[PDB]
């Protein structure tokens, strides 16, 4: 690329890997959002929450793809694996997996950032920090809060827990 | 001070003491507000409530400092002791300590008022009465109400108690 | 904390230390602002300037406390030491101490940043840079300018220096 | 008076005495305001300041007279003595006498308040406190500030002192 | 009365009796509203509800007094007995007594109406029907609904029952 400058191939490859990870995340969130809209689950706000998280990960994936081009990198798309499960049991379990997924996505961003810094790319490093890295801690803290509130109610009544959380917290 | 008139040194000293007490109160409220924002506590409105109470005590402290100057008094700042604890257990316990703290602050204002009246200072006496003394009884009554509502739910379900109170009462 | 990820204990501890430093700074600025409102000092704008600087440091302290929570850190509050003096002599002396205080706060932020980078935390590093680090150099440059202007007048007339500076520069 | 209740004759007499004192104050302020408008003095803002203080004391006198009637008291007007001097030398001297006059007016209000409390009249006591007593400390502090600023410049240059103060502070 | 026409003395006397009954009702409602604002009860909306019911009964009493005059009747006021109790135990008990009180007030209106019809007074009869008689059935039905909702929750949890009802139904 005539545009390419100070863009290492490990940064290029890492970008493609993380791009796939972001699509995989949105796919997982889409799976969760669909499960909650089931007539036998009926947690509308839980679904909306996972639906938004889905669009957000997709959006990131596209901004990473767009970043690949801006730097003169070449984007190579891989297949996106389906979620580990089609049934997410309940809201607490759904929230818990989301937190784990967020932490792995964050770990991926942190690792890529490391290689970017390693190769002395202040631009990529800066790009990853905001809003990617910042968004992760915000979402992780937010998920962590939701799980706490749900757990406090879960002990009282699980069925009512999801219902209340669904109306008041995710509403 | 060329401005000083009918301002007794016991009133001056009492002002400085109470000023420190107000900073100490806001510091305690700040401590409580921080505890409730913890991911493992997650009571957003409880935190907001203590955060406001924090700014309010700080504001009073500054208006007392400003009053010290207006009367020709000299303000002497002391160190502000850290709160008795960093972990406030729960909302009921947090509310209960707040009530006790408010009552001691009120007792301090009442005592200072007494010395002001003793030294025949109608100005200081008037100054303490509103909004300092009035604000205390309002807040104490309000805290007393909150504790009652929380206690009624606590018996039903403690986890749900804080959650409901947090959304409906402190919201 | 279920939220905690890539958050080293040295970063956690450093955060608590710097938090106390920020409260200490606002307390010092509050002390200066009170001194200037004395009937025998009467530099209204000097006071307003230090009053704003006071609220700004307090605000930072709270955003650091809030950051501690977001990362899954636990905030531990220490007592906040009173300012070194209750009488700040004059405006030049007051401005000079402010500059020294700002430089030590900046040095603290720079050191914390260093440990953050050392532990490979791109998030904290990013967080410290703006607005904390940027705010410091802005304020330090601004204080440096004020001192220069005051010094130029001081040679002409000290009493008039503070008066003019107070009306024109800090006004 | 069919209206009179819990209104002691010492409170009634004290009211008439203080009423005369308020007229005397406005007369003194009027004297000062006139001196500053002299072509050979020319301190327009100093004059405006004393002119306002004049109207303010007059207004108080009338509100005290109105209070006398409301309580069923009978107002007895005495002659109002002319000011001690027709030439007020300069702004510093003028400001210094104003401060002394304000302190004597304040002392009168404080004494009357004392007799009101002595006779157990919560109404009069309340009436004196605001805005009479509060207005005094505000004005005394304000005068005290003005004198300080003027004195700082006076040492530099007296002629320029009044000119600057006149434009910037009293403007 | 030169105005009096087709106004029987039994209607006149019945009016005075019912007037006292209306004051007695508002007094009872005032008692209930005060009990709920106690710091140890803290049911703000329950209090507001009884406070409104209080003003409504008072208003009716005055419209009956005004009606007495319009017809050329002479109003004779009797003493208004204090409520049967100062402590209303809880919300369910409070609501239950309100329903009983409403039914006795309704019974009084129905009886008076009967004497009005008996004496062939189409005007009074019409006057009682709206809004007095209509207001009663509306309020009685409304109270009946509230008691049902409260009772359904009471079985689940009494403390939470009053809290929820207080926020959602009476809110």
């Amino acid at each position: 690329s005539q545009v390419r400058q100070n863009f290492h191939q490990d940064c290029e490859a890492g970008l493609n890997r993380t791009v796939n990870l972001k699509f995989y995340s949105s796919y997982v969130y889409l799976s969760m959002a669909s499960y909650f809209n089931r007539d036998d689950v009926a947690l509308s706000n839980f679904a909306k929450f996972f639906r938004e998280r889905s669009e957000e990960e997709k959006e990131h994936a596209e901004k990473l793809i767009e970043y690949q081009n801006q730097r003169g990198g070449r984007v190579f798309l891989q297949s996106v694996e389906k979620p580990e499960r089609d049934d997410w049991a309940n809201g607490l379990e759904a929230l818990q997996t989301a937190l784990k997924l967020q932490k792995s996505v964050n770990q991926a961003l942190l690792d890529l950032h490391a290689v970017a810094a390693d190769k002395s790319d202040p631009h990529m490093t800066d790009f990853l920090e905001s809003p990617y890295l910042s968004e992760s801690v915000e979402t992780i803290k937010k998920l962590g809060d939701h799980i706490t509130s749900l757990k406090k109610l879960w002990s009282s009544h699980p069925g009512m827990a999801e219902y209340l959380f669904n109306k008041h917290t995710l509403g």
